[PDB]
């Protein structure tokens, strides 16, 4: 059935923004996990658990009699698809069990890891939510196996429909780098957004790059994709040698024995996959990634042997049983027992990449370090092991339960406690009014305030005007910012508040970060009134001051926009077309079609674009809160060409006389070609509209100055 | 970006389920399109539109000085992809606008038509969809020429994204046939569920079939195509010689200076396509389809002059400008019009399918019975080009507006008016106690009232409960009705109305239609019952008997079920898995996942099966609901193979002794496979889940059961 997709292959895809309705989601629209998983009885659930590790079923059976390595790696794998350039991937929706993610090669059976989790899921049902219980498993893996865990939050709720994340061009699984579509150009630098070497992998290949088995070009390749993760040297050594510590690889007969991954399986295999022809196909037959390690002496009890065994033998290239590219401990005697028969054993074998740890040289420091002080290592380990599987919860506020670790981390981007009541709705009035007589216009007001709410993202929720880091580096010196302009508006609210401030008794205060998003609200009240309008905007009080020793610079970087549509902004030239960025950055914002557009065309009349432009300002009232936009955007009257300067500047004539009466870009006319978009832009572009308008317009900039106030959740 | 349809191009597709998301539409969730629609001042609009159809623009310019002859072809096309098959297409939801129709080759430079309304639809805005206006417009246009209409009804709300439909497997447009992907097989024969003979066309090819031009043959695929619209042999002549007794075709030279359509077409050209490198692109310089055809003496004016020239002329094949093969009559003078030079004068032309009209013997009689008496082709027309127009707007009732015709008429399945008081809630209770104490079972109601309301379809609003023509032919017969089991339970609940209507006083009585509803809601009380569970059905009252006389039996025909997977029935052998034929039937009975889920579940248990089949019956306490079917598809314990008999038909074993437990279909186990129906299944097998899945499986009966009372909307 030939679909709009294969006739017009590069439109613009809007079903990223109509992704989770409450068409696909079977709980009712009032369901609250968060609720739910506060009736949990955790103690319950992790009990079960534990009695899980140790029962084996006949149709996977347990290594070594214990589940606990295929459950860590479960957890790793559903955390360790996250991306710090958007955020998106990780462990927070529990998309490992859906497309692709379910399906991924580096994910072969997990499924049967999820499997075994059925029946504690069904017996708890909707107050324990997938994504939490694969997170969970890992911990109680952990601990069962003799590791004491830094803590565990809940809170993160299902989802019912894959992500439309971009994970990649290649066509082929595991598709090696120089092809048609390759990830990699230069001096083997990775494409932003993706963190991972080879699609469907997590995050490098386990042989070397390419397949090539070199330990000290791998180390590259893990320092690439792990900071990509958010996660630095040191973290780095202690997951993988931590991971390491536990359980073993399958690789016990060539992969051709390997049948469909699940999503192409038979309707028999009941959402199974990896079908193995060899042997039994499973247990002491697995085949999994193809190569065929087990690290310690103790595989299902934590030690010190994974660092003891990498520095205390040399090693040796050779092949798995498969075929793959692995290395083996020159001279040892068979120390590592068997999964399966008590009267085997083998020598010690390491990956590509575990030898990675020694032989890269910055790793290998940390490495002797943690082989010389065990008790830094488990450290290490403990807090990695919390930040990889809690990275894209967002604020502290979200995290649920008894578990959850009372230390405030700063990766965490922490907001201080308010301690102090609040400003009440007089207090807000003279505010406003303070601010609307400083002389700030309506474009610096709405301007501010865009830029630090706008920072928000979804997909890992960090971000958003809490914490005024807008005022802290790096935030303030990003161009997209405005710099020199933001600079001067924040010298004159930091005057305001101070005012303020300092005429209160009682304790009362108003924060920075509050402080702007009031301000940006008197914007668009003022900005009502230019239009003769009288209009509410809402806001809600309770936003704290961050300090700059609370905003770890580095973290900060990868929300800088680099394409902000909303504000006309593009801070180099990209292959990707600049309506394609605006869609993500709606999406990333939560926007659905109908909210983006109807902000971005109150955006350009009151004067959000950078630096002023003129681009998309179809206004003879700039400042004034009007549907002028889409009215003179869908007007016939006006014929447009592409400039002969600059193909992505278009400029719109009078279609009887020839003048120019505006410039635009791409994001600005799209709205008035792409069919659906343009539908959207004609519901506001009529003449009954102006009403609607301003209260969809209202109401979308609450949501955006919201976005991150889960303390009001 | 490589998704998962590419990954997985075979794997069902859920999405067309959750369109008509409330996230992609702009107006508020209260909106209501007719009580808006109610107060347009229609006949202000109609001023407008008289007066747009000589207000030429000259960006495309009116030829003749008349957009009339642009207007009806528009609006033709609009209602012109309708399907009696599955009732897809159609005028009804302004799909034109979207998607692929706005760039279909045949609806060449109606871009232009709709453009030029923009002015209309932005005056009235949401008081009149765009839905409504296209076909608005058509009608203005025919008035304004002097054609009397058989009126109008508002009504069409409009849409916001694409409908997602089949329209053929061609991956190039307008492939001739016999093609890899061939719409046609056997002699001749067009695939179901299309209605038309090449992609991108309405209904045939101008030039005749695959571009032979021969009149007879062309007639065929006329006959074909126009029968799969609802269309008999009068309407279909009417309907032509109707359309072209108006206007021109455009062909003025090659197609190879046509450019880009819409949703190929450069963001400057600002949502309009096919613009044309031809001397001015546009007006006396056009191509559209690239025929140069002119029918009649006074193109602006209704008149009988398209059969005066097609059978007062000899026709010659010639060729268009273009190299189109059309015709040409034989000897003739210049006595056609020129639709920009008042000093040229043509001969007349026409098409290979309007000598058709001619050529073929049956419609030849018809033709000529209209050439002799010009008021009977009047008529005709003008009853055609409602019907045309009307078809997928479904009930009577939803038609608004001061111009419905009053007469009823027999393509609209009329209900007839109720004219006596209704049952009350006691009324109510008192018939769901005499329904189970006359001894009927609970797969006899549930299966009864099954068949009754889930004959409905969302495309066409066609079917439903409505009517009792469940009773009637030919529904009483069909194989999916069971039909001896069906007389049965009719009897029964025909005794129970007699005795309820004879004991009543004031005029109160029980339609048969509400008591097969009311009967089918006794079914599932009880059944919750027998689980258990005390809850009450909701049902209201309202619905009429139809008689057999205002029941067109050959019309009903395409409301068959021959898959139903709710019935887990398939009447013959399909090329379409089982599970592709589930969610066309959900989508038609506008489910959603979750309500296609939690239904399919319910129904098993209750005896809904076609044939008392047990395939699916996974429980042990049949005709009680309970969640009975996903705790046991869900189940571990039991392992799946397809038998040896038949590939589509499973068996579910218990996996450590072998013993047979269940048997399913395809259409059973894709909840257990599918990783997103899988995880709606999780939710109500869940140990939580009981008073959930009730819930909600009443309240998905409901829905069925109201699909077509759009009196109570
Ligand atoms: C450079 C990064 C890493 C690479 C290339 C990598 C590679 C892999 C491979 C190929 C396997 C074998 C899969 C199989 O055949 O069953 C695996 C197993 C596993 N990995 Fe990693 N790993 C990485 C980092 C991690 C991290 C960060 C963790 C957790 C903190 C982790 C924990 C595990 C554990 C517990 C297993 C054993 C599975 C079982 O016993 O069934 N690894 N690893
Ligand atoms: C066998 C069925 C049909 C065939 C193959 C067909 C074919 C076409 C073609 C090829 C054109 C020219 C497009 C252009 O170049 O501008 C057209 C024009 C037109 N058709 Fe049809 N037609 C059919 C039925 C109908 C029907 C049912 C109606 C309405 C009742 C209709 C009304 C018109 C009108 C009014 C025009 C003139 C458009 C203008 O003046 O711009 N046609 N026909
Ligand atoms: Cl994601
Ligand atoms: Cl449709
Ligand atoms: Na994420
Ligand atoms: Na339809």
């Amino acid at each position: 059935g030939t679909s709009n997709r294969d006739w017009w292959p590069n439109q613009l895809d809007l079903s990223i923004l109509h992704r989770h309705s409450s068409l696909s989601d079977p709980m009712g629209k009032d369901f609250n996990y968060a609720q739910a998983f506060e009736k949990l009885d955790l103690a319950a659930v992790k009990r079960d658990l534990h009695a899980l590790m140790t029962t084996s079923q006949d149709w996977w059976p347990a290594d070594f009699g214990h589940y606990g390595g295929l459950f860590i790696r479960m957890a790793w794998h559903s955390a360790g698809t996250y991306r710090t350039a958007d955020g998106r991937g990780g462990a927070g929706e529990g998309q490992q069990r859906f497309a692709p993610l379910n399906s991924w090669p580096a994910n072969a059976n997990l499924d049967k890891a999820r499997r075994l989790l059925w029946p504690i899921k069904q017996k708890y049902g909707r107050a324990i939510s997938w994504a939490d219980l694969l997170i969970l498993t890992g911990n109680v893996a952990l601990e069962s196996m003799g590791f004491k865990t830094f803590g565990f939050a809940g809170g993160r709720a299902d989802t019912w429909e894959p992500e439309d994340v971009y994970w990649g061009s290649e066509k082929i699984w595991l598709e090696l780098s120089g092809g048609p579509n390759s990830r990699y150009s230069g001096d083997r630098q990775l494409e932003n957004p993706l963190a991972a070497v080879q699609m469907g992998l997590i995050y490098v290949n386990p042989e070397g790059p390419d397949g090539n088995p070199d330990p000290v070009a791998a180390a590259r390749d893990i320092r690439d994709t792990f900071a990509r993760m958010a996660m630095n040297d040191e973290e780095t050594v202690a997951l993988i040698a931590g991971g390491h510590t536990f359980g073993k690889t399958h690789g016990a007969g060539p992969a051709s024995n390997v049948g469909a991954e699940p999503e192409a399986a038979g309707i028999e295999a009941q959402g199974l996959g990896w079908k193995s022809a060899y042997r039994t196909g499973k247990g002491a037959d697995a085949i999994t990634s193809g190569l065929e390690v087990t690290w310690t002496t103790t595989p299902t009890q934590w030690s010190h042997n994974f660092f003891e065994n990498l520095f205390g033998y040399e090693w040796e290239l050779t092949k798995s049983p498969a075929g793959a590219h692995q290395w083996v401990a020159k001279g040892a005697d068979a120390v590592i027992p068997d999964a399966f028969d008590p009267s085997k054993k083998h020598r010690p074998t390491m990956l590509t990449t575990d030898l990675s740890l020694r032989f890269d040289p910055a790793y290998e420091k940390i490495s002797r370090r943690f082989h010389e002080n065990p008790e830094q290592f488990a450290d290490a380990f403990a807090r990695a092991w919390f930040k990889l599987t809690h990275r894209d919860m967002g604020p502290r506020a979200r995290y649920l339960g008894p578990e959850v670790p009372a230390e405030v981390l700063l990766w965490q981007d922490p907001i201080p406690a308010v301690d102090h009541p609040l400003i009440d709705a007089a207090d807000a009035a003279e505010l406003k009014a303070k601010v609307l007589a400083s002389g700030l216009t309506v474009s610096q007001l709405v301007s501010t305030a865009w830029a630090a709410a706008s920072t928000f993202r979804g997909s890992d929720k960090r971000g958003g005007a809490n914490g005024a880091r807008i005022r802290l580096a790096p935030q303030k010196d990003w161009e997209a910012n405005q710099p020199e302009q933001l600079a001067a508006v924040l010298e004159t609210l930091e005057a305001i508040r101070t005012a303020f401030n300092g005429a209160q008794r009682g304790g009362k205060q108003v924060s920075l970060a509050d402080l702007i998003v009031l301000a940006g609200c008197a914007g668009v009240e003022q900005a009502a009134k230019n239009a003769g309008h009288a209009v509410t905007v809402p806001f809600a009080p309770g936003r704290a001051d961050a300090s700059q020793e609370q905003t770890d610079v580095e973290s900060m970087a990868v929300l800088e926009p680099v394409a902000d549509g909303f504000r006309n902004y593009l801070k180099g030239k990209y292959r990707v077309p600049a309506e394609v960025l605006l869609v993500d950055k709606a999406q990333l914002l939560t926007l659905s079609a109908p909210e983006m557009t109807v902000l971005l065309g109150g955006l350009r009349v009151l004067g959000a674009n950078v630096g002023q432009s003129r681009h998309g300002v179809f206004t003879a009232r700039e400042q004034a809160l009007t549907n002028d936009f889409f009215v003179n955007l869908l007007d016939m009257g006006t014929e447009w060409k592409p400039t002969a300067a600059d193909a992505d500047v278009f400029e719109g004539r009078d279609r009887a006389t020839g003048e120019l009466k505006w410039t635009g870009t791409r994001v600005d006319l799209v709205f008035g070609s792409h069919s659906q978009l343009r539908a959207l832009a004609e519901v506001y572009g009529s003449a009954d509209a102006q009403e609607k308008f301003v209260r969809d317009f209202v109401a979308v900039w609450n949501k955006v100055m919201n976005l991150d106030r889960f303390d009001l959740a």
